[PDB]
């Protein structure tokens, strides 16, 4: 009916917005250790 | 009570134990020929 009662009250809401963000390094970061390669055979869904 | 009526009973058990063999050769005996061992390679998964 539109009759106010006693009360009153707070809203929460939450949004979320894509971003273009920005990266900066040191020379000497990181270290990198590159491995070796394996092959699988296996039946695939008509061949291997 | 300990009255001892006409009947008389006999009791049977049954028991069981290992025991050795001690068995003897006599030499000049089976042949038992040898030889041509095979390999048969077949691949499974991941590797042979």
């Amino acid at each position: 009916t539109g009759f106010h009662p006693g009360i009153a009250f707070t809203v929460v809401r939450q949004d979320r917005f894509a971003t273009e963000q920005l990266l900066y390094a040191e020379r000497a970061s990181e270290s990198y250790f590159v491995g070796q390669i394996q092959v699988h055979h296996h039946d695939a869904i008509g061949g291997v």
